[PDB]
């Protein structure tokens, strides 16, 4: 006989669980009416621009439960080593400076990605993706964001959009007449460490799966600011349903599956193997960035099914910017996620000071006294480049130009500034991916610059080499915390070069007791060699 | 100062491009409405799965016109090797067969993926999936097609469906009142060479991103039964976002988009590193499976915006498979796209003969007398066994017990049947891809099995390394022709061991002049070493 069922079956499909907030006189853009017999709903277009306004405004300002009692976990465990409370702290002052409506939590205000799922009975007007868009526009331009896409005028010339778009519109069709809402703002970092792993029946053993997580956890490495949470899809009819699912899956949304696998094929978290993850994650000594227990905060695994011979495998993380918000349209009006806006009630309840107002040489010498480990206090000026101020700079060098002497003078702070409110020094101003600018530390050392690095996350072999032969170090900078960065550590910003670049300008900012970390020194160690061999 | 931009820009939406043939009295399941001023069409439900019905039939017999002229292409051309005019003669060979409506084009009829765009004012009652997955079910009930789809009861514990459901439903929410549809029959082997790849901005000019195509293109390998129909997309605003893409412009969905990229980020197509695509898989000398010019049928490269952190690449193919159909319902009625019912016309107008029917180390001696590249003809028994057939087999010899002697007697045929056709001796039996099996070959041969496999695609080094040691061989079917190879070699089909595993259970053939390629010696020489170093 034939017999329909869904792939995924979750118990909770509208997120009852979750606690929203009706937009106040929200009821004035639906009306509920009736047509050949069936219930339907009259929604004005003007309402998705309100909604994505105020959740890509919030979102940027306070977090989910589960995420912040993470870092409470990490300062009230006793098995946590110090440095996971230091940055787990760190995270949680930084949540609060947040909380202000001024600063955003992370300076990458991340990609706008809406999955909209439209009831049949549901009428908009069809113009869904340009009132959707309009009110993230209004989210970016008239808050202190950042405009984070890179628009290709051709297949390598690049410009910033101005205005934080295009958006990743992933508009369903469902039944009824609702319109249901999860918006996200995926970082950077951590939309990079989304990983497809095409594997074989093979691998669907006990003794190769955990062979498998053991292995694959280690490259996620700190580079997409951990605690993280951790999301594994194992199966899937496509490569893109496997990575819509991880990702998805990483923001929550399918904790309501079953458990239990039938004979159709059904989607189901594995509770097992979710925590074998997180027995791999607290075993692996990576920590929360610098060493430690708290690797993720919780990790969820889905079993989807797959081909005779298919057998695609998701990995991805949400880092400390996690950034998700369900909503949902009816007859009532605009309901939208209610975030904790108290962040302080989650919190409980061996420095070195470094002045780099001297020669770069002087501050070199300094550094080379110190292992790796040592907890740092930056105080002086830094010179901030990121992906296409390397690129441009590369170029430079190879039609004969000399290396620019910002490069040389001052540490090179991988970082890109979100929008300064007014009256404020600095907007949120964080770290970026070190191991992006990787393929440019021995060019540049061997040309007499960037002998100091200031960044976030583990970088490759090849820049330790660079570091021991140049006699260069690379500072790892608490990657996340820009909101208390910005009102606490850098007290000056001002542009130096490439101001067509936006955020990917060339900035020269003073900054006074940086938090760092010494992750590779000149004498080719890495702080990281023992916990992502 | 607000300016909306859609990413994709197709300047042929509607797919007017597109040949296509409205079915007999399908305008009896729509009716056109007016409802608050704006026009709408009702769609009888069942009406979609007579669409579903008909496209996952007729598409697994008719090919289009540009994969029917890549093979003509590949047998006039000059500078094809011998082997493409032979491998490109056998497919359209194996398309004529399969045009006969009674074998499927290839054994792996493939996942079912549909993505429909429902109209905001198109109303068929909410329960599309429910309709559209009894067409897929008829589809595969009532045709020779194949069960291909694995429901997991545990994380390890696995059957097989019996219907090739569950189906991938990607159905979106479109303005007007039609209801758009793309039906894809993706088989598993290319689905498998769908790789997603996190690069950065390093990769963003002409020397890397040269460097880039050819160093991953040989990736592929021939594992996926080329000449193939290669995509690639570089950016994305998700892993997902890029991974969909990739799919969809391998189907040529995206053929009108824009070739120019805009200060909005829009997605386009740059047909100059299109050619530089073909250029790298032409003079690769991969060819088609066994060294020549015709890796690829074309390129489709499609630009998207990124995030300035943020740069994934996606990287899928269309097999010789290639199958999917576009459809759309309006007040017209069914359409759907018309699909070359006569391929013979693109159709222009010394082997070495092995017994079977010996001592395995009879035929072993034989081979070995041959170098690699030698093409033989097959004239005796197979046993086949696939993925959970050798999965099954190494967990009895982890408990114990010996290798099957069925193992032992004949060469092993990595393959999974269709449904046999009424009076036919076998449905369409081709070959899977060999390296999914990899890791059982030293470990069989030690007990005196597997010393001959027969099978598609590169195999890893392990496997060269296994049969210099052992003394075995491993010869390369043509991947793709299974229809032509069930009319014409294969002549009895029998059961032998878990026929629990429905298509991948352990079957005993008869065949005769199967044509195969010796791709590894018992000697440490790969005809693949070359090309895919
Ligand atoms: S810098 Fe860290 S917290 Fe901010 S978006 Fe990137 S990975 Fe997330
Ligand atoms: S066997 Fe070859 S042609 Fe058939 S589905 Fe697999 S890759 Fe495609």
């Amino acid at each position: 006989d034939f017999h329909f069922s869904a792939i995924f079956q979750p118990t909770d499909p509208h997120h009852h669980q979750t606690e929203f907030a009706k937009v106040e006189g929200s009821e004035k853009y639906v009306e509920e009416v009736e047509v050949f017999g069936r219930q339907a709903l009259k929604v004005n277009p003007e309402a998705l621009t309100i909604l994505a306004h105020r959740a890509f405004s919030d979102v940027h300002h306070f977090f989910r439960k589960d995420h912040l009692e993470g870092w409470r976990r990490a300062i009230e465990d006793p098995e946590a080593s110090d440095n996971d409370r230091y940055v787990a702290t760190t995270l949680l002052k930084n949540a609060c400076i947040a909380a202000g409506r001024v600063l955003p939590s992370c300076q990458d205000t991340g990609t706008a990605i809406v999955l909209g799922k439209r009831g049949e009975l549901c009428w908009t007007g069809g113009e869904d993706e340009k009132y959707l868009s309009k009110g993230i526009w209004n989210a970016y331009r008239y808050h202190n964001l950042r405009y984070s896409q890179t628009a290709a005028l051709d297949m390598f010339k690049e410009c910033n959009t101005g205005d934080n778009l295009p958006a990743q519109l992933d508009l369903l069709a469902v039944p009824g007449s609702d319109y249901e809402f999860l918006f996200i703002a995926k970082g950077g970092g951590s939309a990079n460490k989304a990983y497809l792993y095409q594997e074989t029946k093979a691998l669907l053993n006990p003794k190769s799966l955990r062979a498998f997580i053991e292995e694959k956890l280690k490259t996620l490495g700190t580079a997409a600011c951990p605690p993280y949470h951790i999301a594994l899809v194992i199966g899937g009819t496509s490569a893109e349903m496997t990575m819509k699912t991880v990702k998805l899956a990483s923001c929550r949304y399918y904790d309501s599956l079953p458990t239990t696998g039938d004979k159709y094929g059904r989607a189901f978290r594995d509770p097992e193997w979710e925590k074998i993850v997180m027995e791999v994650a607290q075993k692996s000594g990576i920590g929360a960035q610098f060493g430690g227990k708290y690797f993720a905060h919780q990790a969820r695994v889905i079993r989807l099914p797959r081909a005779g011979a298919s057998c695609p495998v998701g990995l991805a993380v949400s880092c400390s910017a996690d950034r998700q918000i369900l909503a949902h349209i009816n007859k009532s009006g605009i309901y939208i996620e209610q975030l904790e806006q108290n962040p302080a009630q989650y919190l409980p309840d061996t420095s070195v000071k470094v002045d780099l107002k001297r020669p770069i040489d002087k501050v070199r010498q300094q550094l080379s006294q110190y292992p790796v480990g040592t907890r740092v206090m930056l105080n002086g000026t830094l010179i901030v480049a990121r992906d296409i101020a390397h690129a441009k700079i590369k170029e430079m060098m190879d039609n004969g130009e000399p290396l620019p002497e910002y490069m040389k003078t001052s540490p090179i702070y991988y970082a890109g500034p979100a929008k300064t409110p007014e009256g404020y020094a600095s907007g949120s101003f964080g770290p970026t991916t070190a191991g992006r600018m990787d393929s440019y530390v021995d060019l540049f050392q061997s040309h007499g610059g960037s002998y100091i690095t200031l960044a976030k996350g583990n970088r490759s072999k090849q820049v330790t080499d660079a570091c021991k032969k140049h006699g260069g170090f690379y500072l790892g900078s608490i990657g996340g915390p820009a909101a208390i960065l910005a009102k606490d550590s850098i007290k000056q910003v001002t542009c130096l070069a490439f101001p067509e670049l936006g955020m990917e300008a060339v900035w020269k900012i003073e900054v006074e007791d940086f938090p760092a970390f010494i992750v590779v020194d000149d004498k080719g160690n890495d702080m990281y060699s023992k916990t992502l061999a």
